[PDB]
């Protein structure tokens, strides 16, 4: 996250860290076994973690749990990002409580100017390199389809959408892939893709989670 804030130990109960040894995505605890996050964040061999802040100290409120098994979604493409979602299952299903909880899923997608809030453990710096151990967060609007596309030619689909400020200085970073956009009390998208970070009329584009609710319903019903 450039340009955010520090969270605060827990303020951000559905956020998870998807660790290969090492912090490389985050992701959102839909339920107490299931984890949504993007499907370039999939790989082998992931551990689930919930409630935490500080990512390199034990701090107590943490839940460590492995991955049974992964879903990513059947028409990804990886070298567009179009629908960049995949689903995560725990082996085991995570105590919720007050530091641990589920982020609940849009009724309906949410229209431009809605203020959101964007979280993760990724790059703070623009041009360079600096990685948090705290929590980062963001408040950013969803922009226009037109703004968002008028960035990109030909390489927004209506299963994406633009969040953040053409001015530059605040977005999402590398590192904080898979992670959430929380709007209005519900999970309306999933750090995606974007060019650099924070740069002037490139604003970070995201994977548009109304769209996938009922393949995330289904999908979870059935494994
Ligand atoms: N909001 C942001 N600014 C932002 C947030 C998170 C990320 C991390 N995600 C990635 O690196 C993923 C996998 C490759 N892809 C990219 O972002 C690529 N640009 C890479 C680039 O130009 O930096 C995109 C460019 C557009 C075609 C698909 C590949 C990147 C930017
Ligand atoms: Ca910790």
């Amino acid at each position: 996250i450039v340009g955010g804030y520090t969270c605060g130990a827990n303020t951000v109960p559905y956020q998870v860290s998807l660790n290969s040894g090492y912090h490389f995505c985050g992701g959102s605890l839909i339920n107490s076994q299931w984890v949504v996050s993007a499907a370039h964040c999939y790989k082998s061999g992931i551990q689930v973690r919930l409630g935490e802040d500080n990512i390199n100290v034990v701090e107590g409120n943490e839940q460590f749990i492995s991955a049974s098994k992964s879903i990513v979604h059947p028409s990804y493409n990886s070298n567009t990002l179009n629908n960049d979602i995949m689903l995560i299952k725990l082996k085991s299903a995570a105590s919720l409580n007050s530091r641990v909880a589920s982020i609940s899923l849009p009724t309906s997608c949410a229209s431009a100017g809605t203020q959101c809030l964007i979280s993760g453990w990724g790059n703070t710096k623009s041009s360079g390199t600096s990685y948090p151990d705290v929590l980062k967060c963001l408040k950013a609007p969803i922009l226009s389809d037109s703004s968002c596309k008028s960035a990109y030619p030909g390489q927004i689909t209506s299963n994406m959408f633009c969040a953040g400020y053409l001015e530059g200085g605040k977005d999402s970073c590398q590192g904080d892939s898979g992670g959430p956009v929380v709007c209005s009390g519900k999970l309306q998208g999933i750090v995606s893709w974007g060019s650099g970070c924070a740069q002037k009329n490139k604003p970070g584009v995201y994977t548009k989670v109304c769209n996938y609710v009922s393949w995330i319903k289904q999908t979870i019903a059935s494994n």
